[PDB]
């Protein structure tokens, strides 16, 4: 079992260009091997969830080629939908990013294809998607257990009235937006009821748009996409920096600051997760947006209780965060924290105790109040790149902390713990 320990960090000050982001990456390379033209990407992440994306492409025969640091792409358009039969066997790691939209978006025409990916996945729920896939007339069987991969798809998605469920997860009902464009007919998707990690939605749209497609958006409550539609390239297409990833350095500013400026996202960025700051706004730190950074500068930090379903990743950095905050802290609404890397809620109420808070782990919440002082641990880290990263954060005090397997953190973020040093001051 590999360890890194973080020694006390007394300060942090400075300024971090944010790697590119995995939810637009991914996105933007399934659309633009789906695209007429040649898409050229740059800011392109290149970390697990990317890479399992980029291999899947090429295992289903598109064509690009990437730069020495695998931030640019150039990517040849497929011009229609991805094929391969024999039931070739794709294996997406643990990048939901990957699995749902492709699940979905194999389904166009004829295929024979099999979706898998690490352990962790094959629990990782995705019968709400298969449900609606099938709706438009999908072919789809579960090789393991019913709702969950790996999945076998032969095809057959022609369109049509769809119900999707968006209560667990926003990550169905974006796989079906981005591939009924492609379908026969036309569609109509009807959510059935709540829906999850609304502004993940946003950032579909604005790929389909930015790739030549738009639909009818009901209230986020039905959509209604029109079928025999092609995407193409926007030609060169600057991928934002991640504002998940974003979100650690913001916080150890309001910790521990100083000033952190992440560049790479601003003002204008589609990403949810910058919301982000203005939980920490909330909490007493200072905000500063710019069109390509923003920056947090020290304030005070006092526990907050809010809901948080619209910035469910980015919201575990405030339960570390919250170590740190006067009074105690509860973030609600956030249940598919148990349906994620892992789950989430039975992990962070697990190591937040083991520094010395005291933890409430509720059904679809979390409460914690912080200790006087926090104690020395070893965080076990669930293979979820963001429990290592959240506790990180420890080390903004008197004590150091010891990360088990430091580097999970490559699922989106393979350089963390060397930025998170850069902004690191012992003066
Ligand atoms: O579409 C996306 O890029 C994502 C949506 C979210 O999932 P849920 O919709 O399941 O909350 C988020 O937690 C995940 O890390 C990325």
């Amino acid at each position: 079992m590999e360890s890194l320990t973080l020694q006390p960090i007394a300060r942090v000050d400075g300024t971090i260009n944010l790697p590119g982001s995995k939810s637009v990456s991914n996105r933007a390379l399934l659309l633009a091997a789906l695209a007429h033209g040649k898409t050229v990407l740059t800011n392109l992440l290149d970390s697990d969830d990317v890479r399992h994306m980029l291999n899947a492409l090429t295992a289903l025969g598109v064509s690009y080629t990437l730069s020495a640091d695998r931030t640019r792409c150039e990517i040849i358009g497929n011009g229609g939908p991805l094929h391969a039969e024999g039931a070739l066997e794709l294996f997406l790691g643990n990048a939901a990013t990957a699995m749902r939209p492709l699940a979905a978006a194999l389904c166009l025409g004829s295929n024979d294809i099999v979706l898998t990916g690490e352990p962790r996945m094959k629990e990782r729920p995705i019968g709400h998607l298969v449900d609606a896939l099938r709706l438009g007339g999908a072919k789809i069987t579960y090789l393991e257990q019913e709702n969950y991969p790996p999945l076998r798809l032969q095809g057959g998605f022609t369109g049509g009235n769809v119900d999707v469920d968006g209560s667990v997860s926003s990550q169905f009902l974006t796989a079906l937006l981005m591939t009924a464009p492609l379908a026969p007919e036309d569609t109509v998707i009807r959510i059935k009821g709540d829906l999850v990690s609304k502004p993940y939605i946003d950032i579909t749209l604005n790929l389909m748009k930015t790739f030549g497609v738009e639909i009818e958006n009901q209230h986020y409550q039905q959509f209604v996409v029109k079928g025999g539609q092609s995407y193409q390239s926007p030609g060169t297409y600057l991928v934002e920096g991640d504002a998940s990833s974003a979100s650690y350095f913001l916080a150890a500013a309001a910790i521990k600051g100083g000033t952190v400026k992440v560049t790479g996202i601003g003002r204008n960025s589609m990403q949810g997760d910058i919301r982000f700051a203005d939980v920490l706004e909330k909490m007493g730190a200072t905000i500063c947006w710019g069109d390509d950074y923003i920056s947090c500068t020290r304030g005070e930090l006092n526990a907050i209780d809010m809901d948080m379903n619209h910035i469910p990743d980015a919201a575990m950095t405030i339960a570390t965060a919250a170590l740190f905050a006067k009074g105690t802290t509860t973030l609600r609404n956030i249940y598919n924290w148990r349906v994620k890397e892992t789950d989430r809620l039975f992990a962070m109420a697990t190591e937040l105790r083991k520094v010395g808070a005291e933890v409430e782990e509720g059904h679809d919440y979390i409460r914690i109040t912080p200790p006087e002082k926090l104690n020395f641990a070893e965080i076990a880290t669930y293979n979820d790149h963001r429990m290592a990263m959240c506790f990180s954060l420890v080390a903004l005090s008197d004590t150091p902390v010891t990360i088990l397997d430091p580097k999970c953190t490559a699922k989106t973020f393979p350089d963390y713990f060397e930025q998170l040093a850069r902004i690191s001051q012992a003066a």
